[PDB]
Protein backbone atom coordinates (compact mmCIF):
# COMPACT_ATOMS: atom_id res chain seq x y z
CA UNK A 1 0.00 0.00 0.00
CA UNK A 2 3.15 2.24 -0.05
CA UNK A 3 2.60 5.71 -1.48
CA UNK A 4 4.16 6.64 -4.82
CA UNK A 5 5.98 9.91 -5.62
CA UNK A 6 6.63 10.99 -9.19
CA UNK A 7 7.22 14.23 -11.17
CA UNK A 8 7.92 15.70 -14.56
CA UNK A 9 10.93 17.94 -15.20
CA UNK A 10 10.49 20.33 -18.11
CA UNK A 11 9.26 23.73 -19.23
CA UNK A 12 5.68 24.91 -19.57
CA UNK A 13 3.91 22.00 -17.92
CA UNK A 14 0.54 23.41 -16.76
CA UNK A 15 -1.52 21.53 -19.35
CA UNK A 16 0.17 18.19 -19.13
CA UNK A 17 -2.25 15.30 -18.69
CA UNK A 18 0.52 13.02 -17.45
CA UNK A 19 0.25 13.93 -13.73
CA UNK A 20 -3.47 13.16 -13.64
CA UNK A 21 -3.03 9.83 -15.39
CA UNK A 22 -0.46 8.59 -12.92
CA UNK A 23 -2.19 9.93 -9.83
CA UNK A 24 -5.52 8.30 -10.78
CA UNK A 25 -3.95 4.95 -11.69
CA UNK A 26 -1.89 4.74 -8.52
CA UNK A 27 -5.01 5.38 -6.48
CA UNK A 28 -7.00 2.85 -8.50
CA UNK A 29 -4.37 0.21 -7.51
CA UNK A 30 -4.55 1.20 -3.85
CA UNK A 31 -1.50 3.47 -3.75
CA UNK A 32 -1.78 7.14 -2.85
CA UNK A 33 0.19 8.80 -5.66
CA UNK A 34 1.55 12.30 -6.04
CA UNK A 35 2.80 13.38 -9.42
CA UNK A 36 4.27 16.89 -9.42
CA UNK A 37 5.14 19.17 -12.27
CA UNK A 38 8.74 20.40 -11.84
CA UNK A 39 8.53 23.34 -14.23
CA UNK A 40 11.67 25.39 -14.76
CA UNK A 41 9.52 28.23 -16.03
CA UNK A 42 7.48 28.26 -12.80
CA UNK A 43 7.83 29.73 -9.38
CA UNK A 44 9.22 26.62 -7.64
CA UNK A 45 12.02 25.37 -9.95
CA UNK A 46 13.01 28.33 -12.22
CA UNK A 47 16.77 28.93 -12.64
CA UNK A 48 17.72 25.54 -11.33
CA UNK A 49 20.00 23.30 -13.29
CA UNK A 50 18.72 19.92 -14.39
CA UNK A 51 21.23 18.15 -12.16
CA UNK A 52 19.99 20.11 -9.10
CA UNK A 53 16.42 19.03 -9.77
CA UNK A 54 17.31 15.40 -10.47
CA UNK A 55 19.40 15.24 -7.28
CA UNK A 56 16.51 16.89 -5.35
CA UNK A 57 14.18 14.07 -6.48
CA UNK A 58 16.66 11.49 -5.27
CA UNK A 59 17.05 13.08 -1.85
CA UNK A 60 13.29 13.60 -1.39
CA UNK A 61 12.15 10.06 -2.03
CA UNK A 62 10.81 10.23 -5.56
CA UNK A 63 10.25 6.86 -7.18
CA UNK A 64 10.48 8.13 -10.71
CA UNK A 65 10.47 11.08 -13.03
CA UNK A 66 9.41 11.90 -16.52
CA UNK A 67 11.60 14.29 -18.48
CA UNK A 68 10.40 16.53 -21.25
CA UNK A 69 11.64 19.41 -23.35
CA UNK A 70 14.29 20.80 -23.19
CA UNK A 71 15.91 18.08 -21.09
CA UNK A 72 15.49 14.70 -22.77
CA UNK A 73 18.99 14.69 -24.22
CA UNK A 74 20.73 16.61 -21.41
CA UNK A 75 19.54 14.15 -18.81
CA UNK A 76 21.41 11.09 -20.15
CA UNK A 77 24.89 11.79 -18.75
CA UNK A 78 23.36 12.50 -15.35
CA UNK A 79 21.87 9.03 -14.96
CA UNK A 80 23.46 5.88 -13.56
CA UNK A 81 22.10 3.64 -16.35
CA UNK A 82 20.23 4.19 -19.59
CA UNK A 83 18.31 1.56 -21.58
CA UNK A 84 19.76 0.54 -24.89
CA UNK A 85 16.96 2.19 -26.86
CA UNK A 86 17.19 5.49 -24.98
CA UNK A 87 20.98 5.37 -25.27
CA UNK A 88 20.92 4.87 -29.02
CA UNK A 89 18.24 7.48 -29.54
CA UNK A 90 20.04 9.86 -27.23
CA UNK A 91 16.79 10.79 -25.48
CA UNK A 92 15.25 9.75 -22.13
CA UNK A 93 11.71 10.62 -21.06
CA UNK A 94 11.44 8.26 -18.05
CA UNK A 95 13.76 7.87 -15.07
CA UNK A 96 13.19 5.00 -12.65
CA UNK A 97 14.65 5.77 -9.20
CA UNK A 98 15.46 2.65 -7.16
CA UNK A 99 14.64 2.50 -3.41
CA UNK A 100 18.16 3.60 -2.61
CA UNK A 101 18.48 6.40 -5.24
CA UNK A 102 19.98 4.82 -8.40
CA UNK A 103 18.62 6.15 -11.70
CA UNK A 104 17.76 4.31 -14.92
CA UNK A 105 16.67 6.13 -18.03
CA UNK A 106 14.12 4.75 -20.50
CA UNK A 107 12.17 6.05 -23.44
CA UNK A 108 8.46 5.40 -23.36
CA UNK A 109 7.76 7.84 -26.18
CA UNK A 110 9.28 5.11 -28.40
CA UNK A 111 7.47 2.23 -26.75
CA UNK A 112 4.24 4.23 -26.50
CA UNK A 113 4.12 5.19 -30.16
CA UNK A 114 4.89 1.58 -31.11
CA UNK A 115 2.11 0.34 -28.89
CA UNK A 116 -0.23 2.86 -30.54
CA UNK A 117 0.62 1.36 -33.93
CA UNK A 118 -0.16 -2.13 -32.64
CA UNK A 119 -3.37 -0.98 -30.99
CA UNK A 120 -4.71 1.41 -33.64
CA UNK A 121 -3.07 0.31 -36.93
CA UNK A 122 -2.76 -3.47 -36.54
CA UNK A 123 -3.25 -4.16 -40.27
CA UNK A 124 -1.30 -1.19 -41.70
CA UNK A 125 1.09 -1.72 -44.62
CA UNK A 126 4.53 -0.56 -43.48
CA UNK A 127 6.88 -0.94 -46.46
CA UNK A 128 7.19 2.81 -47.14
CA UNK A 129 6.26 5.57 -44.78
CA UNK A 130 6.82 9.30 -44.73
CA UNK A 131 7.23 11.31 -41.54
CA UNK A 132 6.92 15.11 -41.65
CA UNK A 133 8.80 16.70 -38.77
CA UNK A 134 12.06 15.75 -37.07
CA UNK A 135 11.92 17.62 -33.80
CA UNK A 136 11.70 16.32 -30.28
CA UNK A 137 8.82 13.90 -30.50
CA UNK A 138 9.65 13.08 -34.12
CA UNK A 139 12.87 11.35 -33.17
CA UNK A 140 11.03 8.90 -30.90
CA UNK A 141 8.28 8.39 -33.48
CA UNK A 142 10.79 7.59 -36.20
CA UNK A 143 12.61 5.06 -33.98
CA UNK A 144 9.27 3.46 -33.07
CA UNK A 145 8.19 3.27 -36.70
CA UNK A 146 11.30 1.47 -37.92
CA UNK A 147 11.41 -0.89 -34.92
CA UNK A 148 7.73 -1.84 -35.33
CA UNK A 149 8.01 -2.96 -38.97
CA UNK A 150 8.59 0.08 -41.23
CA UNK A 151 11.07 -0.90 -43.92
CA UNK A 152 11.80 2.53 -45.36
CA UNK A 153 11.04 5.77 -43.58
CA UNK A 154 11.50 9.09 -45.37
CA UNK A 155 11.72 11.97 -42.92
CA UNK A 156 11.21 15.58 -44.05
CA UNK A 157 11.78 18.68 -41.97
CA UNK A 158 12.01 22.33 -42.99
CA UNK A 159 15.45 22.10 -41.36
CA UNK A 160 17.08 19.48 -43.58
CA UNK A 161 19.94 19.16 -41.07
CA UNK A 162 17.51 17.99 -38.37
CA UNK A 163 16.08 15.36 -40.66
CA UNK A 164 19.50 14.08 -41.67
CA UNK A 165 20.73 13.98 -38.05
CA UNK A 166 17.60 12.01 -37.15
CA UNK A 167 18.27 9.57 -39.98
CA UNK A 168 21.85 9.04 -38.82
CA UNK A 169 20.82 8.42 -35.21
CA UNK A 170 18.09 5.97 -36.04
CA UNK A 171 20.04 4.09 -38.70
CA UNK A 172 22.87 3.62 -36.20
CA UNK A 173 20.37 2.50 -33.53
CA UNK A 174 18.82 -0.19 -35.74
CA UNK A 175 21.89 -1.17 -37.78
CA UNK A 176 20.44 -0.61 -41.25
CA UNK A 177 19.56 2.25 -43.54
CA UNK A 178 15.99 2.45 -42.38
CA UNK A 179 15.62 6.22 -42.59
CA UNK A 180 16.37 8.73 -45.30
CA UNK A 181 16.13 12.52 -44.95
CA UNK A 182 14.16 14.00 -47.87
CA UNK A 183 13.38 17.56 -48.79
CA UNK A 184 10.24 19.13 -47.36
CA UNK A 185 9.70 20.86 -50.70
CA UNK A 186 7.76 18.48 -52.95
CA UNK A 187 6.98 16.10 -50.09
CA UNK A 188 3.48 15.49 -51.51
CA UNK A 189 4.86 13.40 -54.38
CA UNK A 190 6.85 11.33 -51.90
CA UNK A 191 3.78 10.78 -49.69
CA UNK A 192 1.63 9.88 -52.72
CA UNK A 193 3.96 6.96 -53.47
CA UNK A 194 4.17 5.77 -49.86
CA UNK A 195 1.91 3.48 -47.80
CA UNK A 196 1.46 5.90 -44.92
CA UNK A 197 2.35 9.27 -43.52
CA UNK A 198 2.78 10.63 -40.00
CA UNK A 199 2.59 14.27 -38.95
CA UNK A 200 5.23 15.02 -36.32
CA UNK A 201 4.92 18.82 -36.59
CA UNK A 202 2.80 21.22 -34.56
CA UNK A 203 0.42 21.69 -37.51
CA UNK A 204 -3.15 20.95 -36.58
CA UNK A 205 -2.95 22.51 -33.10
CA UNK A 206 -5.22 25.55 -32.46
CA UNK A 207 -2.18 27.82 -32.57
CA UNK A 208 -0.84 26.11 -35.77
CA UNK A 209 -3.98 25.62 -37.83
CA UNK A 210 -3.83 23.65 -41.07
CA UNK A 211 -1.72 20.75 -42.32
CA UNK A 212 2.03 20.20 -42.92
CA UNK A 213 1.41 19.23 -46.55
CA UNK A 214 -1.36 19.36 -49.12
CA UNK A 215 -3.84 16.62 -48.27
CA UNK A 216 -4.83 16.23 -51.91
CA UNK A 217 -1.86 13.84 -52.20
CA UNK A 218 -3.64 11.32 -49.95
CA UNK A 219 -5.56 8.34 -51.30
CA UNK A 220 -8.04 5.96 -49.78
CA UNK A 221 -5.31 3.36 -49.55
CA UNK A 222 -3.00 5.42 -47.31
CA UNK A 223 -2.95 5.29 -43.56
CA UNK A 224 -2.31 8.51 -41.71
CA UNK A 225 -0.98 9.25 -38.24
CA UNK A 226 -0.64 12.41 -36.21
CA UNK A 227 1.27 13.28 -33.06
CA UNK A 228 -1.01 16.17 -32.21
CA UNK A 229 -3.49 15.12 -29.56
CA UNK A 230 -5.47 18.30 -29.12
CA UNK A 231 -7.55 18.38 -31.14
CA UNK A 232 -7.83 14.62 -31.43
CA UNK A 233 -9.21 14.94 -34.93
CA UNK A 234 -6.82 17.28 -36.65
CA UNK A 235 -7.52 18.68 -40.10
CA UNK A 236 -5.09 16.10 -41.46
CA UNK A 237 -6.90 13.17 -39.84
CA UNK A 238 -10.28 14.58 -40.96
CA UNK A 239 -9.06 14.63 -44.53
CA UNK A 240 -7.72 11.09 -44.26
CA UNK A 241 -10.93 9.78 -42.69
CA UNK A 242 -12.97 11.42 -45.46
CA UNK A 243 -11.18 9.16 -47.97
CA UNK A 244 -11.69 6.00 -45.86
CA UNK A 245 -8.11 5.87 -44.57
CA UNK A 246 -7.21 4.23 -41.33
CA UNK A 247 -5.92 6.83 -38.92
CA UNK A 248 -3.75 6.93 -35.82
CA UNK A 249 -4.53 9.81 -33.51
CA UNK A 250 -2.03 11.38 -31.16
CA UNK A 251 -3.76 10.32 -27.97
CA UNK A 252 -2.48 6.75 -28.37
CA UNK A 253 1.16 7.70 -27.91
CA UNK A 254 0.32 10.24 -25.21
CA UNK A 255 -1.56 7.59 -23.20
CA UNK A 256 0.82 4.72 -23.81
CA UNK A 257 3.95 6.65 -22.88
CA UNK A 258 2.28 7.07 -19.47
CA UNK A 259 1.10 3.40 -19.35
CA UNK A 260 4.60 2.26 -20.01
CA UNK A 261 6.22 4.70 -17.59
CA UNK A 262 3.75 3.77 -14.83
CA UNK A 263 4.74 0.13 -15.25
CA UNK A 264 8.44 1.04 -15.09
CA UNK A 265 8.00 3.32 -12.09
CA UNK A 266 5.90 0.97 -9.98
CA UNK A 267 6.17 -2.61 -11.18
CA UNK A 268 2.36 -2.68 -11.38
CA UNK A 269 0.44 -3.59 -14.52
CA UNK A 270 -1.42 -0.45 -15.50
CA UNK A 271 -5.01 -0.55 -16.66
CA UNK A 272 -4.90 0.99 -20.10
CA UNK A 273 -8.60 1.75 -20.29
CA UNK A 274 -8.52 3.63 -16.99
CA UNK A 275 -5.53 5.73 -18.04
CA UNK A 276 -7.13 6.42 -21.40
CA UNK A 277 -10.31 7.45 -19.57
CA UNK A 278 -8.35 9.90 -17.39
CA UNK A 279 -6.57 11.35 -20.42
CA UNK A 280 -9.81 11.94 -22.33
CA UNK A 281 -11.52 13.45 -19.29
CA UNK A 282 -9.13 16.43 -19.13
CA UNK B 1 -8.99 17.23 -4.74
CA UNK B 2 -5.34 18.37 -5.28
CA UNK B 3 -2.71 15.94 -4.03
CA UNK B 4 -0.59 16.84 -1.01
CA UNK B 5 3.19 16.37 -0.69
CA UNK B 6 4.92 16.47 2.68
CA UNK B 7 8.12 15.12 4.33
CA UNK B 8 10.17 15.01 7.48
CA UNK B 9 13.82 16.09 7.55
CA UNK B 10 15.85 14.50 10.32
CA UNK B 11 17.98 11.54 11.36
CA UNK B 12 16.84 8.01 12.11
CA UNK B 13 13.26 8.25 10.92
CA UNK B 14 12.21 4.65 10.14
CA UNK B 15 9.86 4.33 13.11
CA UNK B 16 8.18 7.67 12.89
CA UNK B 17 4.39 7.47 12.99
CA UNK B 18 4.05 10.96 11.54
CA UNK B 19 4.11 9.94 7.84
CA UNK B 20 1.27 7.44 8.32
CA UNK B 21 -0.87 9.93 10.21
CA UNK B 22 -0.67 12.56 7.50
CA UNK B 23 -1.06 10.15 4.59
CA UNK B 24 -4.19 8.57 6.11
CA UNK B 25 -5.79 11.90 7.02
CA UNK B 26 -5.17 13.44 3.62
CA UNK B 27 -6.80 10.44 1.99
CA UNK B 28 -9.71 10.53 4.43
CA UNK B 29 -10.38 14.15 3.27
CA UNK B 30 -10.21 13.16 -0.39
CA UNK B 31 -6.61 14.19 -1.07
CA UNK B 32 -3.98 11.69 -2.16
CA UNK B 33 -1.12 12.45 0.23
CA UNK B 34 2.52 11.43 0.17
CA UNK B 35 4.59 12.00 3.27
CA UNK B 36 8.24 11.04 2.82
CA UNK B 37 10.96 10.55 5.36
CA UNK B 38 14.01 12.64 4.35
CA UNK B 39 16.55 10.85 6.54
CA UNK B 40 20.11 12.14 6.49
CA UNK B 41 21.26 8.80 7.85
CA UNK B 42 19.63 6.95 4.94
CA UNK B 43 20.54 6.10 1.41
CA UNK B 44 18.65 8.96 -0.29
CA UNK B 45 19.63 12.10 1.70
CA UNK B 46 22.88 11.26 3.60
CA UNK B 47 25.65 13.90 3.45
CA UNK B 48 23.33 16.62 2.26
CA UNK B 49 23.19 19.91 4.04
CA UNK B 50 19.89 21.02 5.54
CA UNK B 51 19.68 23.92 3.10
CA UNK B 52 20.07 21.55 0.12
CA UNK B 53 17.19 19.41 1.35
CA UNK B 54 14.94 22.37 2.16
CA UNK B 55 15.61 23.90 -1.26
CA UNK B 56 14.94 20.48 -2.88
CA UNK B 57 11.48 20.41 -1.26
CA UNK B 58 10.74 23.86 -2.62
CA UNK B 59 11.76 22.97 -6.16
CA UNK B 60 9.87 19.64 -6.13
CA UNK B 61 6.47 20.92 -5.10
CA UNK B 62 6.30 20.00 -1.44
CA UNK B 63 3.52 21.70 0.47
CA UNK B 64 5.15 21.36 3.84
CA UNK B 65 7.80 19.72 5.94
CA UNK B 66 8.30 18.63 9.47
CA UNK B 67 11.77 19.06 10.94
CA UNK B 68 13.22 16.94 13.69
CA UNK B 69 16.53 16.33 15.40
CA UNK B 70 19.19 17.58 14.78
CA UNK B 71 17.70 20.36 12.66
CA UNK B 72 15.00 22.18 14.61
CA UNK B 73 17.27 25.07 15.57
CA UNK B 74 19.43 25.10 12.42
CA UNK B 75 16.42 25.46 10.18
CA UNK B 76 15.28 28.89 11.46
CA UNK B 77 17.70 31.13 9.55
CA UNK B 78 16.89 29.26 6.35
CA UNK B 79 13.20 30.14 6.41
CA UNK B 80 11.46 33.22 5.03
CA UNK B 81 9.25 33.69 8.12
CA UNK B 82 9.03 32.09 11.54
CA UNK B 83 6.08 32.30 13.96
CA UNK B 84 6.59 34.28 17.10
CA UNK B 85 6.50 31.20 19.32
CA UNK B 86 9.00 29.26 17.19
CA UNK B 87 11.19 32.36 16.97
CA UNK B 88 11.28 32.87 20.72
CA UNK B 89 11.83 29.20 21.43
CA UNK B 90 14.47 29.03 18.73
CA UNK B 91 13.04 25.77 17.38
CA UNK B 92 10.84 24.95 14.36
CA UNK B 93 9.28 21.54 13.73
CA UNK B 94 6.83 22.55 10.96
CA UNK B 95 7.49 24.42 7.72
CA UNK B 96 4.54 25.53 5.60
CA UNK B 97 5.54 25.99 1.94
CA UNK B 98 3.27 28.38 0.02
CA UNK B 99 2.14 27.56 -3.56
CA UNK B 100 4.99 29.63 -4.91
CA UNK B 101 7.77 28.38 -2.55
CA UNK B 102 7.84 30.74 0.47
CA UNK B 103 8.54 29.08 3.84
CA UNK B 104 7.01 29.74 7.26
CA UNK B 105 8.24 27.98 10.36
CA UNK B 106 5.97 26.97 13.25
CA UNK B 107 6.25 24.84 16.33
CA UNK B 108 3.53 22.28 16.81
CA UNK B 109 5.44 20.44 19.53
CA UNK B 110 4.49 23.45 21.69
CA UNK B 111 0.90 23.65 20.51
CA UNK B 112 0.53 19.85 20.57
CA UNK B 113 1.73 19.43 24.14
CA UNK B 114 -0.55 22.29 25.21
CA UNK B 115 -3.49 20.68 23.49
CA UNK B 116 -2.65 17.41 25.27
CA UNK B 117 -2.87 19.23 28.61
CA UNK B 118 -6.27 20.63 27.68
CA UNK B 119 -7.49 17.27 26.42
CA UNK B 120 -6.03 14.95 29.06
CA UNK B 121 -5.47 17.14 32.15
CA UNK B 122 -8.34 19.64 31.99
CA UNK B 123 -8.67 19.93 35.79
CA UNK B 124 -4.96 19.78 36.73
CA UNK B 125 -3.56 22.20 39.31
CA UNK B 126 -0.76 24.14 37.64
CA UNK B 127 0.75 26.44 40.28
CA UNK B 128 4.00 24.47 40.65
CA UNK B 129 5.31 21.90 38.26
CA UNK B 130 8.60 20.08 37.88
CA UNK B 131 10.00 18.98 34.53
CA UNK B 132 12.84 16.44 34.42
CA UNK B 133 14.82 16.77 31.21
CA UNK B 134 15.76 19.82 29.15
CA UNK B 135 16.72 18.35 25.80
CA UNK B 136 15.07 18.71 22.45
CA UNK B 137 11.47 17.91 23.23
CA UNK B 138 11.81 19.31 26.75
CA UNK B 139 12.22 22.85 25.48
CA UNK B 140 8.87 22.72 23.67
CA UNK B 141 7.19 21.02 26.62
CA UNK B 142 8.43 23.68 29.02
CA UNK B 143 7.18 26.51 26.75
CA UNK B 144 3.81 24.76 26.42
CA UNK B 145 3.51 24.27 30.17
CA UNK B 146 4.10 27.91 31.07
CA UNK B 147 1.89 29.21 28.25
CA UNK B 148 -0.99 26.90 29.23
CA UNK B 149 -1.22 28.05 32.87
CA UNK B 150 1.85 26.82 34.81
CA UNK B 151 2.91 29.57 37.19
CA UNK B 152 6.26 28.18 38.28
CA UNK B 153 8.14 25.48 36.41
CA UNK B 154 11.30 23.97 37.88
CA UNK B 155 13.38 22.23 35.23
CA UNK B 156 16.09 19.72 36.17
CA UNK B 157 18.60 18.16 33.83
CA UNK B 158 21.77 16.21 34.55
CA UNK B 159 23.40 18.96 32.48
CA UNK B 160 22.60 21.99 34.63
CA UNK B 161 23.70 24.28 31.78
CA UNK B 162 20.95 22.87 29.52
CA UNK B 163 18.33 23.49 32.16
CA UNK B 164 19.49 27.04 32.78
CA UNK B 165 19.64 27.83 29.04
CA UNK B 166 16.10 26.48 28.72
CA UNK B 167 14.95 28.68 31.59
CA UNK B 168 16.49 31.76 29.99
CA UNK B 169 14.89 31.07 26.61
CA UNK B 170 11.43 30.44 27.97
CA UNK B 171 11.47 33.31 30.45
CA UNK B 172 12.43 35.66 27.63
CA UNK B 173 9.69 34.17 25.41
CA UNK B 174 6.95 34.73 27.99
CA UNK B 175 8.27 37.89 29.66
CA UNK B 176 8.33 36.64 33.24
CA UNK B 177 10.40 34.37 35.43
CA UNK B 178 8.27 31.34 34.76
CA UNK B 179 11.07 28.78 34.76
CA UNK B 180 13.89 28.05 37.17
CA UNK B 181 16.70 25.54 36.59
CA UNK B 182 17.11 23.28 39.65
CA UNK B 183 19.60 20.57 40.42
CA UNK B 184 18.78 17.03 39.34
CA UNK B 185 20.30 15.79 42.58
CA UNK B 186 17.57 15.85 45.24
CA UNK B 187 14.83 16.46 42.68
CA UNK B 188 12.47 14.16 44.62
CA UNK B 189 12.02 16.71 47.40
CA UNK B 190 11.21 19.37 44.82
CA UNK B 191 8.65 17.12 43.10
CA UNK B 192 7.09 16.16 46.45
CA UNK B 193 6.25 19.83 47.08
CA UNK B 194 4.93 20.47 43.55
CA UNK B 195 1.49 19.92 41.99
CA UNK B 196 2.75 17.89 39.04
CA UNK B 197 5.76 16.48 37.30
CA UNK B 198 6.61 15.75 33.68
CA UNK B 199 9.24 13.33 32.41
CA UNK B 200 11.04 14.78 29.39
CA UNK B 201 13.90 12.26 29.45
CA UNK B 202 14.27 8.99 27.57
CA UNK B 203 13.64 7.02 30.78
CA UNK B 204 10.80 4.56 30.40
CA UNK B 205 11.68 3.55 26.83
CA UNK B 206 12.66 -0.13 26.30
CA UNK B 207 16.28 0.90 25.83
CA UNK B 208 16.16 3.22 28.93
CA UNK B 209 14.19 1.17 31.43
CA UNK B 210 13.17 2.71 34.74
CA UNK B 211 12.28 6.22 35.89
CA UNK B 212 14.15 9.57 36.00
CA UNK B 213 13.52 9.92 39.74
CA UNK B 214 12.34 7.81 42.65
CA UNK B 215 8.58 7.44 42.35
CA UNK B 216 8.18 7.15 46.11
CA UNK B 217 8.08 10.97 46.15
CA UNK B 218 4.72 10.92 44.34
CA UNK B 219 1.41 11.29 46.14
CA UNK B 220 -2.17 10.66 45.15
CA UNK B 221 -2.64 14.38 44.72
CA UNK B 222 0.05 14.82 42.05
CA UNK B 223 -0.54 14.68 38.35
CA UNK B 224 2.14 13.11 36.21
CA UNK B 225 3.04 13.48 32.55
CA UNK B 226 5.46 11.70 30.28
CA UNK B 227 6.86 12.48 26.84
CA UNK B 228 7.68 8.85 26.12
CA UNK B 229 5.01 7.34 23.92
CA UNK B 230 6.30 3.82 23.54
CA UNK B 231 5.41 2.26 25.81
CA UNK B 232 2.31 4.33 26.39
CA UNK B 233 2.22 3.28 30.02
CA UNK B 234 5.73 3.89 31.23
CA UNK B 235 6.90 2.71 34.64
CA UNK B 236 6.48 6.30 35.83
CA UNK B 237 2.86 6.52 34.67
CA UNK B 238 2.13 3.06 36.15
CA UNK B 239 3.39 4.25 39.51
CA UNK B 240 1.33 7.44 39.29
CA UNK B 241 -1.83 5.57 38.28
CA UNK B 242 -1.35 3.15 41.18
CA UNK B 243 -1.74 6.11 43.57
CA UNK B 244 -4.84 7.47 41.78
CA UNK B 245 -3.00 10.30 40.02
CA UNK B 246 -4.21 11.79 36.80
CA UNK B 247 -1.71 11.07 34.06
CA UNK B 248 -0.78 12.52 30.70
CA UNK B 249 0.72 10.00 28.32
CA UNK B 250 3.12 10.87 25.55
CA UNK B 251 0.82 9.92 22.71
CA UNK B 252 -1.20 13.13 23.17
CA UNK B 253 1.65 15.41 22.15
CA UNK B 254 2.80 13.02 19.42
CA UNK B 255 -0.69 12.98 17.88
CA UNK B 256 -1.48 16.66 18.35
CA UNK B 257 1.78 17.91 16.87
CA UNK B 258 0.66 16.10 13.70
CA UNK B 259 -2.98 17.37 13.99
CA UNK B 260 -1.71 20.88 14.24
CA UNK B 261 0.85 20.53 11.46
CA UNK B 262 -1.73 18.94 9.14
CA UNK B 263 -3.97 21.95 9.67
CA UNK B 264 -1.08 24.33 8.93
CA UNK B 265 0.05 22.40 5.87
CA UNK B 266 -3.35 22.00 4.24
CA UNK B 267 -5.86 24.47 5.64
CA UNK B 268 -8.15 21.50 6.36
CA UNK B 269 -9.57 20.74 9.79
CA UNK B 270 -8.05 17.44 10.81
CA UNK B 271 -10.10 14.72 12.45
CA UNK B 272 -8.34 14.12 15.73
CA UNK B 273 -9.91 10.74 16.38
CA UNK B 274 -8.82 9.44 12.97
CA UNK B 275 -5.24 10.61 13.45
CA UNK B 276 -5.17 9.16 16.94
CA UNK B 277 -6.49 5.89 15.50
CA UNK B 278 -3.69 5.80 12.92
CA UNK B 279 -1.07 6.55 15.56
CA UNK B 280 -2.26 3.75 17.86
CA UNK B 281 -2.49 1.28 14.99
CA UNK B 282 1.27 1.36 14.30
N1 LIG C 1 1.28 12.47 -28.97
C1 LIG C 1 2.12 12.90 -28.07
O1 LIG C 1 2.42 12.15 -27.02
C2 LIG C 1 2.86 14.22 -28.09
C3 LIG C 1 3.71 14.62 -27.05
C4 LIG C 1 4.37 15.84 -27.12
C5 LIG C 1 4.17 16.67 -28.23
N2 LIG C 1 3.33 16.27 -29.21
C6 LIG C 1 3.09 17.08 -30.40
O2 LIG C 1 4.26 16.98 -31.22
C7 LIG C 1 4.45 18.21 -31.91
C8 LIG C 1 5.89 18.35 -32.33
O3 LIG C 1 6.63 18.40 -31.12
P1 LIG C 1 8.20 18.73 -31.07
O4 LIG C 1 8.55 19.02 -29.62
O5 LIG C 1 9.07 17.73 -31.77
O6 LIG C 1 8.19 20.12 -31.86
P2 LIG C 1 9.47 20.82 -32.59
O7 LIG C 1 8.99 22.22 -32.86
O8 LIG C 1 10.73 20.55 -31.79
O9 LIG C 1 9.57 19.99 -33.96
C9 LIG C 1 8.63 20.19 -35.00
C10 LIG C 1 9.39 20.11 -36.31
O10 LIG C 1 8.46 20.29 -37.37
C11 LIG C 1 9.14 20.97 -38.40
N3 LIG C 1 8.06 21.49 -39.25
C12 LIG C 1 7.10 22.38 -38.94
N4 LIG C 1 6.29 22.54 -40.01
C13 LIG C 1 6.76 21.74 -41.00
C14 LIG C 1 6.39 21.44 -42.30
N5 LIG C 1 5.31 22.05 -42.88
N6 LIG C 1 7.12 20.57 -43.01
C15 LIG C 1 8.20 19.94 -42.48
N7 LIG C 1 8.60 20.21 -41.22
C16 LIG C 1 7.87 21.08 -40.49
C17 LIG C 1 10.01 21.98 -37.68
O11 LIG C 1 11.08 22.50 -38.49
C18 LIG C 1 10.46 21.19 -36.46
O12 LIG C 1 11.77 20.62 -36.60
C19 LIG C 1 4.00 19.23 -30.88
O13 LIG C 1 3.63 20.45 -31.51
C20 LIG C 1 2.85 18.56 -30.18
O14 LIG C 1 1.62 18.89 -30.82
C21 LIG C 1 2.70 15.09 -29.16
N1 LIG D 1 5.65 12.69 22.85
C1 LIG D 1 6.37 13.04 21.82
O1 LIG D 1 5.81 13.65 20.79
C2 LIG D 1 7.86 12.82 21.65
C3 LIG D 1 8.54 13.19 20.48
C4 LIG D 1 9.91 12.98 20.37
C5 LIG D 1 10.60 12.39 21.44
N2 LIG D 1 9.92 12.03 22.54
C6 LIG D 1 10.58 11.44 23.70
O2 LIG D 1 11.31 12.48 24.35
C7 LIG D 1 12.49 11.93 24.93
C8 LIG D 1 13.52 13.02 25.14
O3 LIG D 1 13.83 13.49 23.83
P1 LIG D 1 15.02 14.54 23.54
O4 LIG D 1 15.26 14.54 22.05
O5 LIG D 1 14.83 15.88 24.19
O6 LIG D 1 16.23 13.74 24.23
P2 LIG D 1 17.63 14.39 24.73
O7 LIG D 1 18.50 13.18 24.97
O8 LIG D 1 18.06 15.49 23.78
O9 LIG D 1 17.22 15.06 26.12
C9 LIG D 1 16.97 14.26 27.27
C10 LIG D 1 17.54 15.00 28.46
O10 LIG D 1 17.27 14.23 29.63
C11 LIG D 1 18.36 14.43 30.50
N3 LIG D 1 18.25 13.32 31.45
C12 LIG D 1 18.34 11.99 31.22
N4 LIG D 1 18.13 11.33 32.38
C13 LIG D 1 17.91 12.26 33.34
C14 LIG D 1 17.64 12.23 34.70
N5 LIG D 1 17.57 11.05 35.38
N6 LIG D 1 17.48 13.39 35.37
C15 LIG D 1 17.54 14.59 34.74
N7 LIG D 1 17.82 14.66 33.42
C16 LIG D 1 17.99 13.50 32.73
C17 LIG D 1 19.58 14.46 29.60
O11 LIG D 1 20.74 15.05 30.22
C18 LIG D 1 19.05 15.22 28.39
O12 LIG D 1 19.39 16.60 28.38
C19 LIG D 1 12.90 10.89 23.90
O13 LIG D 1 13.73 9.90 24.49
C20 LIG D 1 11.58 10.33 23.42
O14 LIG D 1 11.20 9.20 24.19
C21 LIG D 1 8.60 12.24 22.66
O1 LIG E 1 4.45 17.13 -20.36
C1 LIG E 1 3.88 16.18 -20.89
O2 LIG E 1 2.65 16.13 -21.10
C2 LIG E 1 4.77 15.02 -21.35
C3 LIG E 1 5.38 15.16 -22.59
C4 LIG E 1 6.30 14.10 -23.20
O3 LIG E 1 7.63 14.63 -23.24
C5 LIG E 1 6.29 12.80 -22.40
O4 LIG E 1 7.36 11.96 -22.84
C6 LIG E 1 6.30 13.07 -20.88
O5 LIG E 1 6.37 11.87 -20.16
C7 LIG E 1 4.99 13.78 -20.46
O1 LIG F 1 10.05 11.80 13.59
C1 LIG F 1 9.02 11.95 14.26
O2 LIG F 1 8.29 11.03 14.64
C2 LIG F 1 8.70 13.39 14.67
C3 LIG F 1 9.34 13.87 15.80
C4 LIG F 1 9.14 15.29 16.35
O3 LIG F 1 10.34 16.03 16.17
C5 LIG F 1 7.98 16.01 15.65
O4 LIG F 1 8.01 17.40 16.00
C6 LIG F 1 7.99 15.75 14.13
O5 LIG F 1 6.98 16.48 13.49
C7 LIG F 1 7.72 14.25 13.85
Amino acid sequence: NDSILLGLIGQGLDLSRTPAMHEAEGLAQGRATVYRRIDTLGSRASGQDLKTLLDAALYLGFNGLNITHPYKQAVLPLLDEVSEQATQLGAVNTVVIDATGHTTGHNTDVSGFGRGMEEGLPNAKLDSVVQVGAGGVGNAVAYALVTHGVQKLQVADLDTSRAQALADVINNAVGREAVVGVDARGIEDVIAAADGVVNATPMGMPAHPGTAFDVSCLTKDHWVGDVVYMPIETELLKAARALGCETLDGTRMAIHQAVDAFRLFTGLEPDVSRMRETFLSL
